[PDB]
């Protein structure tokens, strides 16, 4: 009966409804309950015939197990998604993460908990916003998915939708009273992830929904992380949308300019100089009260190398591909004072 | 495990460095990024273990988190100082404000941005002048802290030092080429604040550095602000020291007198009559005076004498001349925050 569990999982995973039905016919429901509750290990995943079938889109197998062998939707396995290992995953969760709307439709109609949480505390709803499948998104919340359950890292459906550019999902969740101002563990809001990824449509949608402007846990506003991530269009939307002060306008322009320069041989030397110079023009608009650039402390000075402190010194290295890379490094340290921890919270 | 986060925060709170260091022994990298980035909500404050450590002076804990666990000095929180909510406060901003000197250069030496601005554009420099801690002030300036980074209401570190009466910090700032003539959103200069608070030693210093006596947002010179704040020492200095117009002398004295008669049940009628009586000592070519109901300003000294003991009529004469000369303070005070 041990290896009989080998053939049940094979037939369910491959979608062979007629094969699976034959292996279960005329067996005790002590053995039937044993076989459909067996957790197999194969492609790095531990799951039941219910889960692997749901994960693979095999609806006729899912319908057979649900309504004919009366399998509990509660059962949880551990699956692989986007390189991540996800413990405590239900068949509902897998189905929503792989875009199997009719697998999701069956499982719900047989009473599956659409708010069941993985060990990552990820929900079927979250798994669906990850992929931006708005049809599954609308259906789950229509069947009472809590749009406010964040993952272990306090990351929200709205956050990951905003990060991956799913405009339609972002707009929908806000219509469903999603909280615009929730803060993840790192402190970012949905506006931070949208800005950092360059999705200007979602930036517009977030501000039109009265999204608050805040700093994350490292002193960064959406304007600043948009500038560090070199999202020039977002930077120039935010440089006028709010009433950011003179100092905020200069630092965004300088962080933006510096961010263009990191791959030393190939960066656009024009756009680097262009945003660096626009900042100094602003720094010098009044010839009497000049916003002088801050000097680095002596114990952190870049040797005999100093930031250009006037328009002419900047024009002096305008064509020097290497000197402008040096400038960017100084500007970023003079302003910005890892990504692994922010990526793990954006996970499905 | 989310309860373990709070235990690490509690340890960094009380400076209990050793029970903290052990709470992080034998632990994953993913876990410490969770435990050392965890924003805990104690009271109205939101802060990480690095920040409340620095806010409470526990240099033992800050170096533990900085050197052993690679916590970035850019960690920002929200903290409560002097009744205000400060967003974007770094660990170095908190230590400079709560006067923790060896924590400050611990952080600065470890590369903490000395010119970090909070959401209110407050700097670690300003946080230290507010408290008048000259040793911390000079250490930041010697590490190139920009003296001219004013807060979002244009309040300079000179201004706050003057207002809070920190004399030796004022003159040190002026020795470092601080612009004495800078104006806040109120239109007020360090001289105005010093006058309003009555710090005669700082009022002397700004003149010694040739600050300008010009009007503010309410159109009032530091002379007139010192007299409205009932600061008799500095009004007498500002008249005597300068070339000041004679009408400036009738006006400063009259207003100084009227301003002592606010709390009418318990105020100095002796001082209210005194200053009003010197005002007409210098009027009565006799310079005459510039009608609410049936109550007009006192003309003759016989009229001022006839109410010398009427606690109420002097109060009314106060309100009357107070409006003749003049005719709010909330955004001035908000700008004077840390």
């Amino acid at each position: 009966m041990e290896g009989l569990a080998g053939y049940v999982y094979k037939a369910a995973s491959e979608g062979k409804v007629l094969t699976l039905a034959a292996l279960l016919l005329n067996r005790s429901e002590s053995d039937i309950r044993y076989l459909l509750g067996y957790v197999s290990q194969q492609g790095g995943q531990r799951s039941t015939p219910l889960i692997i079938a749901a994960r693979n889109g095999h609806a006729k197998v899912v319908r057979l197990l649900l309504e004919h062998y009366r399998v509990q939707t509660q059962q949880t396995g551990t699956v692989r998604f986007d390189g991540y290992v996800i413990d405590g995953a239900t068949a509902l969760w897998c189905a929503a993460g792989a875009g199997h709307f009719e697998v999701v439709k069956l499982l719900v109609s047989h009473g599956a908990n659409v708010n069941h949480t993985t060990v990552t505390n990820s929900t079927p709803l979250r798994a669906a916003c990850f992929d931006g499948r708005l049809d599954i998104v609308k259906y789950l919340v229509e069947n009472n998915a809590n749009i406010s359950i964040a993952n272990k890292y306090d990351n929200t459906c709205l956050m990951i939708a905003a990060y991956k550019g799913h405009t339609d999902v972002v707009r929908y969740l806000l219509e469903q009273r999603a909280d615009p101002n929730a803060k993840a563990h790192c402190g970012a809001t949905a506006l931070h992830f949208a800005a950092e990824a360059g999705h200007i449509d979602i930036v517009k949608e977030l501000i039109k929904w009265r999204a608050a402007i805040v700093v994350n846990g490292h002193g960064m506003t959406p304007l600043k992380v948009a500038a560090e991530s070199c999202k020039a269009d977002v930077v120039e939307l935010l440089l006028s949308h709010a009433d950011c002060d003179r100092r905020s306008r200069i630092e965004a322009l300088e962080l933006l300019g510096a961010s263009f320069a990191n791959d030393r041989e190939n960066y656009d030397i024009i756009k680097t100089y262009h945003y660096l110079y626009l900042a100094m023009l602003e720094r010098f608009q009044d010839g009497d009260n000049i916003l002088e650039k801050e000097v680095l402390p002596p114990i952190h000075a870049y040797g005999n190398r100093t930031e250009c402190r006037n328009p002419q010194e900047l024009e002096s290295i305008r064509q020097d591909r290497d000197a402008l890379h040096m400038e960017g490094l100084i500007v970023r340290e003079r302003i910005l004072g890892s990504q692994k921890w922010k990526l793990i919270g954006l996970q499905r």
